[PDB]
């Protein structure tokens, strides 16, 4: 995470977008901030306020990182765009591309206390997204 | 507006942003629901958080649109990303450039209550960025 | 506060009154639930609605909490009934008689973010009465 | 309707308690306005907020008051005091009593557009308990 950015911004600039370029494109944004381009990356498709409500949900096993259990399931589907990289073989981030996967799935957060930096609108924020499903 | 949008999400679509790319590519997610390109635009680099909180200040006459007095002017400045459309004479939308302009401005919004399909964590909403200060 | 009630219901049984009774009859309401009579209380003769646009005002420092500064004083005076216990050496609950002050006032409440059993109309909600001025 | 209160602000005050006194008290505050002692009246115990999202759900016929078709019924129901007067023989209000029927129903409300003094968070508030079922 750039330290630029709380837990829950960051969590917002990688996932959480309402209308995304193409994933070569919307997947600069968070790449600049990296050694390497990213892998496989959702961004859902709804608002900040949505995902926060999923943290009221009942807390689960986090699926991929099951040393946590401070994730919640969203109770409905969302439309989303998942970002595949292409080409692994690295040269410039700049250079990466994706492949596109436009779909509608629920999805698995992990919520945390805010940073003070954070609005006290939310007590609690997401700060990763461990899955969709 | 675009139907796809709510008056709220189409007010952070257009103004909010925490680390938007440079104009000429930031302004194409905006200009693609538009007959021709906007002649100016500012991202707030912010929450949808922080400025409904700014519906909360004191209501005054709206600077720009001098009908309404729903409009909020904040306490606070915050960064931004002014754009300047440089090429009024262009083709078509996919040829709009930008001038970028950074700056830091308190900022003024006309608030509304939301739409049945917003979030309910906030009854009061921004649904347009007046101007900046 | 009573189970029975949400922090922003009892500070409505409380604190909000648009035409209370005399003192004596509007306490019992509020005494019934406590174990020995209240020494002062305040109606603000409002609505719910104006009392939560308060809390959009600037946050300040509790006058009379003074561990808290998540409190906000009205821009506008209210009309307001004060009840002050005129027999603290009262048998029962049910023998407390009150003095009546009728006034007009600002107010400063505390608030917090709502319950999960409060209205989403009101995602922060007035949570106590601090003072009147 | 007494000139001080907005038509919601009656409906509030004839029809929303959180927690009443028993029917012979609670009718007082009603009566003093009125020539006769009302023959019935039920007290919804909710909160003004929740009533205002019922005049959200489907229109329709009002059951009394047939000439109306701005009627809304509650999608749940809620706990409420009924009040019947038991001693119609007039002399005066201050002599009036009334049975008391603790009860849980749905209820229908008849909703209008806002009283300029009403706040602007309700566009659309109720004005008249039609019944409850």
């Amino acid at each position: 995470r750039p330290p630029q950015f709380t837990r829950a911004q960051w969590f917002a600039i990688q996932h959480i977008s309402l209308n995304p370029p193409r994933c070569t494109i919307a997947m600069r944004a968070i790449n600049n901030y990296r050694w390497r381009c990213k892998n496989q990356n959702t961004f859902l498709r709804t608002t900040f306020a949505n995902v926060v409500n999923v943290c009221g949900n009942q807390s689960i096993r986090c699926p991929h990182n099951r040393t946590l259990n401070n994730c919640h399931r969203s109770r409905f589907r969302v439309p989303l765009l998942h970002c595949d990289l292409i080409n692994p073989g690295a040269q410039n981030i700049s250079n990466c591309r994706y492949a596109d996967r436009p779909g509608r799935r629920f999805y698995v957060v992990a919520c945390d206390n805010r940073d003070p930096r954070d609005s006290p609108r939310y007590p609690v924020v997401p700060v990763h997204l461990d899955t969709t499903i």
